[PDB]
C-alpha cells in the first residue's frame, strides 16, 4: 500500500492521473519523482521548468554541478539527484526530442531507467515539448516498466484521450 490516490488501474503496475506532477510531489513526497530531463540538464520549460521553479532553482544549482563534473548524460540516460523538497530523489530521464531529429527508438531505453526503483511518479517520456505522441508513449511505458509507476498527465483533454484509447 502507498500514499498514491485518485489513479486509474492501467495494468498490473502502472496508474495514471489527471495531475500537475509538482502538485502530486508535494502532496505525495514520493520517493522518486522523474523529471522529463535533457542531456545538458537545462530545466528550462516543460515538466522540468516546472519542477525546478517548484525547488527554487535548487534543482538547477545541483544540475550544473553535476555537468560541470560528469559532461551531459545521453539521450534514453538518466542521473539521480536530490528531489529537493518534491521528493527523497528526482531521476533525470532523458527522452528522445522530435524537435531535435532524436531517434524515437531511444523512447524504450529511456524508460528502462525506471526499473532500477521500485516505485515512482513520471511524467509521459517525450510527450509535451519533446513533441512525440502522448499515445504511443503510454504504450511504451506499459510495455517497458515493470516497476510501478504512476503517471501525471498535466492536460485533461490530453489525459481523456489516453484513458479512452488504451488497449
Amino acid at each position: 500500500v502507498n500514499s498514491f490516490s485518485g489513479y486509474l488501474k492501467l495494468t498490473d503496475n502502472v496508474y495514471i492521473k489527471n495531475a500537475d506532477i509538482v502538485e502530486e510531489a508535494k502532496k505525495v513526497k514520493p520517493t522518486v519523482v522523474v523529471n522529463a530531463a535533457n542531456v545538458y540538464l537545462k530545466h528550462g520549460g516543460g515538466v522540468a521548468g516546472a519542477l525546478n521553479k517548484a525547488t527554487n532553482n535548487a534543482m538547477q544549482v545541483e544540475s550544473d554541478d553535476y555537468i560541470a563534473t560528469n559532461g551531459p548524460l545521453k539521450v534514453g540516460g538518466s542521473c539521480v539527484l536530490s528531489g529537493h523538497n518534491l521528493a527523497k530523489h528526482c531521476l533525470h530521464v532523458v527522452g528522445p526530442n522530435v524537435n531535435k531529429g532524436e531517434d524515437i527508438q531511444l523512447l524504450k531505453s529511456a524508460y528502462e531507467n525506471f526499473n532500477q526503483h521500485e516505485v515512482l511518479l513520471a511524467p509521459l517520456l517525450s510527450a509535451g515539448i519533446f513533441g512525440a505522441d502522448p499515445i504511443h508513449s503510454l504504450r511504451v511505458c506499459v510495455d517497458t516498466v515493470r516497476t510501478n509507476v504512476y503517471l501525471a498527465v498535466f492536460d485533461k483533454n490530453l489525459y481523456d484521450k489516453l484513458v479512452s484509447s488504451f488497449l
